[PDB]
């Protein structure tokens, strides 16, 4: 038994990829007939590789791939049980593993990170996190990037990257650090002193007054089904018609129906950052240039939505990232939180510090 990963090319159906990985047409039919009516298997996104576990005989035992809907990515994990295709449904299937990287830039940050196999999710989040302290494209030969992040493994196969837990960038001899601190939304990023990393202006407001965050950005395991789903933004539950505001100055690049996002507004900000405001009930008169705080629309349940909520999504260079401390203001910590933060960051700091003493990429 051994694994194979077949890269998804634009226009590929699940069948095309499985066929190209050498799987028999009969086997492909069985998979498409059984799950083709629960997820789009006819048009997969080419941002991944389909994983297939092939037994000694040469027949498939397990297939792993992501299906996409506007606002989410569902891990379709199938496995033969008694020779019958079933959805993997074990809370032991996925492991979330801490991963550490130390990269020394040769010509560019993004290229050196790409070479070290740092996933695009992580490269673009890193760029967003330090935006207020320095630009990532400004790193030169000799500069260094150290990362501690969650890596998601399904039956031993790395399928996705989770949150950055800690990051250190040494630029022109200056050390910049960011630590993830959490205590129903995710955490926030603070520097080594528990202070906000973001610039004075930029993203100074949440896009609305809301009841509660019904779903943060990130990978979540379904409590009963044990299936995995990436939420590509934050769902803020709020009453129908609640005003929605541009989180920062920018230019509106889209206003209208956007598939499963329903009524949506897209804003282009600086630094390749875009914000998306989805499921709106209505638009405002905002057009072209917008100011942070300007009303751009109103909460609804248009598109793929059960109840009223704003789906808020941040994209850096086209990649959806966790909006916290990137396209949202970071709340300042109280002296109490600063203490709890200092204690919680000691483990991550020890790891970054140990790799600092190494003058080349660790590999
Ligand atoms: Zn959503």
């Amino acid at each position: 038994a051994y694994w194979v990963q077949e890269a998804v090319q634009p226009g590929d159906s699940l069948a095309d990829v499985l066929a190209r990985s050498g799987m028999a047409r009969d086997e492909i039919a069985r998979i498409t007939e059984k799950y083709g009516g629960e997820a789009d298997l006819r048009h997969l996104r080419a941002d991944q590789s389909v994983h297939v576990l092939v037994g000694g005989d040469g027949s498939a035992r397990e297939v792993q791939f992501f299906t996409d809907e506007d606002g989410e990515r569902n891990l379709v994990a199938l496995e033969k049980k008694g020779g019958i295709w079933r959805r993997s449904a074990s809370d032991a299937d996925m492991k979330v593993l801490p991963t550490l990287r130390s990269v020394v830039v040769k010509t560019s940050a993004r290229g050196s990170l790409a070479r070290a196999e740092v996933p695009v999710e992580i490269r673009e989040s890193l760029s967003g996190i330090f935006a207020g302290r320095f630009s990532l494209d400004g790193l030169k030969e000799g500069d260094a990037v150290r990362l501690l992040y969650d890596s998601l493994y399904f039956h031993g196969q790395q399928v996705a990257a989770g949150d950055i837990l800690a990051a250190e960038v040494v630029k022109g001899g200056t050390t910049h650090q960011a630590f993830y601190y959490r205590s129903g939304g995710g955490g926030n990023y603070y520097d080594e002193d528990g202070r906000v990393l973001q610039e004075k202006g930029g993203f100074n407001i949440e896009p609305l007054v809301y009841t509660r965050i019904s779903s943060p950005f990130g990978y979540r395991m379904h409590p009963i089904l044990h299936t995995w789903r990436l939420h590509t933004g934050i769902d803020y539950a709020a009453p129908q018609g609640t005003p929605v505001r541009a989180s920062a100055d920018g230019v509106i690049t889209f206003k209208g129906r956007k598939g499963g996002y329903g009524n949506a507004v897209m804003i282009r900000h600086a630094n390749g950052v875009e914000t998306l405001y989805a499921h709106l009930s209505a638009f405002s008169q905002a057009q072209g240039n917008v100011r942070g705080g300007e009303v751009i629309g109103f909460v609804g349940s248009t598109g793929r939505s059960t109840g009223p909520h704003l789906h808020y999504e941040a994209r850096i260079n086209g990649q959806p990232v966790n909006p916290v401390s990137v396209a949202l203001p970071t709340p300042e910590l109280t002296q109490a939180d600063k203490a709890a933060f200092a204690a919680q960051k000691q483990k991550a700091d020890a790891l970054l510090a140990r790799l600092r003493g190494i003058p080349v990429t660790v590999s």
